[PDB]
């Protein structure tokens, strides 16, 4: 059975106005900026930005890159699909 959300969980993500993107769960580093309650750090594959979001907009990637992970004409999307898919664990920055 499903546990909560933990760093490293890969997922798509829905942002408003936006198709469902690949994404990871952050951690936070010490000493950095912390997330709302009830949020996580979302890490966006390809755009390399970072959002808070909560369960609700966040879909398991083994179950859901079926129906979204496909190509997009969205700045970015191609990219990270490649990096969910090829080093969703690398370092980015």
């Amino acid at each position: 059975m499903p546990h909560a959300f933990k760093p490293g969980d890969l997922v798509f993500a829905k942002m408003k106005g936006y198709p469902h993107w690949p994404a990871r769960i952050d951690d936070i580093a010490d000493g950095a900026v912390k997330p709302p309650p009830n949020k996580y750090p979302i890490f966006f594959f390809g755009t390399h930005e970072t959002a808070f979001l909560g369960p609700k907009d966040l879909f398991p990637y083994d179950k859901s890159k079926d129906k979204y992970g496909k190509p997009n004409k969205r700045k970015g999307f191609n990219e990270g699909l490649w990096e969910i898919q090829n080093n969703p664990h690398a370092s980015y920055s």
